[PDB]
């Protein structure tokens, strides 16, 4: 019996899905219940983004999967340059400001190859010409070294057709594209797989078949990329159960919970919710908002999408020389970052050696930076930009601010209250209702109240001993979170999914 | 040591060219030197050609060779239709007046089939369809069973590229097309990757990779063989063969361009060791065309085989004229029927059987109609065996403005049949001595033919006599013969390149 939590891939950057899903097979792993990651999109530095995270045998991508490269790890390095050059007797030119090199058989232009590194050790491409140089072919390597794809090209080096191979040679799947709207769309797909040729006319009804391959009587899936994966568990028999994980606020207006359309990315999803035995929310407040909406046709359930670990480290070293106040937060208009700056200008007044420290990038920094200088507060707000690590951050944080319009379950929070830094924050959906008891690790303020936001912020100041109450709150509200917590959560869950199911 | 004879392909119906390979391949297997035809065209029909003339183990193709498909023989049948509805579980539709389908995944159109057969057990090609009946790919089937190759269709059904696979189904060739010619070719050989611009590059890769050293070349279809030829090695020794007048035009012999098909030949003289032509009287034309630039030696394009069918029982009851020629504009036919319309008065039993096909069957058919001569003259079309017709022929007529060597006329010679022909090259030189085996008369003389025929059918031991010359000529062109001037030529033009 095998768990599949099915995603689209990885990034060199793991977004919430990717981290969720990892997060998810670790605990699995601890737990001792099989669990795999599945991917779907064709993706030929796969193995490397997962590299970090991941084992060989911890995933299955579906691409992989029909080219027979699914365990497959990284071959022993290949200088191409040398074959090229000793046996192939070609005439390599560097192309200069690049990884990239012409290919000639004297005077004739062969091939333009992109090697990823300047050491020249992982062949990335290799374009083809005729006689013409129409670029006619492009040849893409998997990081593993393998051919993985050849484009056949037309026109304006628009794509027409692509050949998949096993890392033998052999092709195992075609792709036929038509151009909608100037982009190459799927029109059919082939693949050579059980000794038979299967016929496809999109990437959905593929996905579909993979599903109906992988599964057992006993496994279990979670769709976790909902925009691709519900579109692919309604094309597979009810037989086959699946429970749908959302990763966001689940309508397009929070304000309108009857009423409101469901976000487009789930819309598959609520338009077929027969077909799943559960939903799976970070919440729950959402849990009960979703329960309500869909009438309680299929079970809801909140768990966590991660956990605390307990801290060692140097926790609340403060000293009254600095108040720092932290943000950790995108710079997004959602999280209206300008108001943390409006709350500064007002208290440095009434405590001059107040600082606010903004962890985190985006589109609004330019405006947040004016802001500052306006207010001449730049000795008191700081925008850190993007920090991996915010440990050594959080040992001397006063106070957590959250002004954000709406939000998530966030890991960022969770992992400041396990540092012992307490939070006030507006109430809005999702996230802080979860992690916020109100007087216990931080207060709650309604929504877009400067004002009382002022009053909450000062009056923890002023009461450095509610202060102190409030951070031994928040290493207690981690610590519902504990890995352990989560472990007994999917434990049970998955156990009664199973009985239901069977 | 090989001897490769280097044409185009094999047709449904035999050429000139394919049919003097195939008897020159037997000669060479005859007399112990090993000799292999060598095709150069895509033809998955090839080896259904090749069965009742050559085995699989006398050729090679050069797709086939690339293929891994060279001396490979039939597939053992395989069931299509139960392969498609017992292991795949798909529907076929019969399109009507075919032997065609149309096979659908359940509700689905995938796949338009062809067969051969109405037995259904040859696959000759598969569309493939996307989910807008857009038409993505063609499957071509080999006659022996395997997918031979697979074509990437483009637009409005515009050939982009082309696979091709060994049986097995590994790709070995593939061809890139703009508009539809070839702009590249990619072949997987020894274990790497070979580029070509066009088919004649391809074709000189193939005959570097054939050749051993002591192998000897020959160029019978030169239009496609020379340019080929042209960018091989001078260490390839190769002969050019002439199956043909070697210029335009005959009456002049100096100043007239070489046809077409042989420009790209005699335009590199000097890269063939020799030019072979079936006559003396052609090979003394073109000596002096190029200056004796390189040897010109006459070989006979084919040779008289053992009389295995009765001779000469001829009956006083009817006096039988033949004609073994095309029903072509050159053989001038007409004359021959004329011939008859004037000879019918002084020989009311005569007859003029004219065995052959062409344009010109209706206006022979209604000239016969028009002088009342369906009781005299008979066009008897192509018959396969002319063994039976030859053992009560008088005499045999030749009328043609232009002629090449004559395998007709030297089996009718086997068969003691004399010939009364217009003195014209080439051909008629070679195989008639006057007042031995028949008579040579001043080309579109038609007096002097009605002298001579006239003169034969009045004089029955005149007859009997050229009767015993056309015995002995074609005693002089016997299969050993031919084997002898083949066998010196191969060993001599091998001597002086090395």
């Amino acid at each position: 019996s095998m768990n599949y939590f099915v995603g689209n891939s990885l990034g060199v950057n793991l977004t919430g899905i990717e981290k969720a899903i990892i997060n998810r097979l670790n605990l699995f792993k601890e737990m001792g219940r099989p669990a795999q990651c599945v991917f779907l999109s064709w993706n030929r530095y796969l193995y490397r983004n997962a590299q970090n995270y991941i084992t060989s045998s911890d995933y299955i991508n579906m691409y992989d999967f029909f080219q027979e490269a699914t365990y497959l790890e990284r071959n022993e390095p290949f200088d191409w340059l040398s074959y090229w050059t000793d046996e192939c007797h070609y005439t390599l030119k560097h192309v200069e400001n690049s990884h990239d090199f012409r290919i000639y058989d004297q005077e004739r232009f062969l091939m333009y190859a992109h090697f990823q590194d300047p050491k020249y050790r992982i062949l990335d491409y290799v374009n083809h010409f005729d006689s013409q140089r129409r670029k006619v072919k492009r040849d893409f390597y998997d990081v593993r070294g393998f051919l993985s794809c050849s484009r056949i090209l037309v026109d304006k080096q628009q794509t027409l057709c692509e050949f998949f191979y096993n890392p033998e040679g052999d092709t195992k799947l075609e792709k036929y594209f038509s151009y909608k709207d100037g982009k190459p769309e799927v029109q059919k797909i082939i693949v050579y797989y059980a000794n038979k040729q299967y016929f496809f006319n999109n990437e959905t009804e593929l996905g579909a078949f993979f599903i109906k391959q992988l599964y057992q009587h006993g496994d279990l899936f979670f769709s976790d990329r909902n925009v691709y994966t519900a579109p692919i568990f309604n094309l597979t028999p009810e037989s086959i159960p699946v429970v749908a994980v959302l990763h966001s606020t689940h309508i397009k207006n929070i304000d309108a919970l009857d009423s409101s359309p469901f976000k487009n990315v789930y819309k598959a999803m609520f338009e077929n919710l027969s077909r799943y035995r559960a939903i799976i929310v970070s919440t729950e407040q959402q849990k009960l908002d979703v329960e309500k909406r869909i009438n309680h046709t299929i079970p809801v359930v909140n768990i966590p999408v991660g956990y605390s670990e307990t801290i060692d480290t140097p926790v609340q070293t403060l000293d009254q020389r600095s108040v720092k106040l932290i943000s950790v937060a995108r710079y997004s208009p959602e999280k209206q970052l300008h108001q943390q700056i409006e709350l500064i200008k007002r208290l440095v007044s009434y405590v001059p050696k107040i600082e606010l420290h903004m962890y985190g990038f985006g589109s609004e920094s330019k405006k947040l930076n004016e802001l500052i200088q306006k207010y001449g507060l730049e000795n008191h707000v700081y925008l850190r930009g993007f920090l991996s690590n915010l440990d050594q951050e959080y040992s001397d944080a006063y106070l957590s601010l959250i002004t954000s319009n709406m939000e998530g379950f966030s890991l960022a929070l969770l992992e400041s209250l396990a540092h012992g830094v307490p939070v006030i924050s507006y109430d809005i959906k999702y996230g802080p209702n979860e992690l916020i008891t109100s007087d216990f690790n931080g207060y709650l303020i309604t929504k877009n109240d400067e004002d009382a936001l002022f009053d909450k912020v000062k009056y923890v100041i002023d009461h450095p001993e509610v202060q102190q109450r409030l951070s031994k709150g928040s290493l207690a509200k981690a610590q519902q979170y504990s890995k352990a917590s989560l472990i007994k959560q999917w434990d049970q869950f998955v156990r009664l999914i199973l009985e239901h199911h069977h």
